[PDB]
């Protein structure tokens, strides 16, 4: 696993290999 | 599992391989 | 895998191999 | 699975090899 | 599992395999 | 007055929608 | 006045949007 | 008066938005 | 007057946005 | 007058927000 990134002027966040849980209401 | 990006001005987030979970009401 | 993008200026986020899950009411 | 992306102002998100799943009412 | 970066400019955080849980209302 | 937001995919999701008055 | 404001990918979620008066 | 802001992904969350009277 | 702030990744929170009256 | 700010990532939070009157 092996991760890189390449970004510039990006507005946002980058992840990586995400996977948080679920949501309930 | 290799990730790399490129992006100049984008206006949202990136994510890679990506599986958070399910929402329920 | 391997992931690469190249985007000027979205206005949206960008996924990959994105599957989060099911949604009930 | 190689993805890459080439989009100036799109004004949606865009996803790869996305699948995530059922809704029920 | 080795991971590395290469950002810019970004205007958000860089995350790296995270998997923090679950939110419930 | 004006609100001028965007969304870009909003998956799975049960309520989105900005409310101004 | 105004809000002017944006969103990613809200996916999973249950209530988003910019409230205003 | 103005917010001027943005939001790159609010994954599985249940309540944004910003305020402004 | 103005705000102008932003939000890079709000995963899983519950209550976000700025309040300026 | 004016704030200017921003936030990286505010995982899994409950309320966050500046406040300027």
């Amino acid at each position: 696993a092996n991760f890189l990134v390449h970004s510039s002027n990006n507005f946002g966040a980058i992840l990586s290999s995400t996977n948080v849980g679920s949501n309930t209401y």
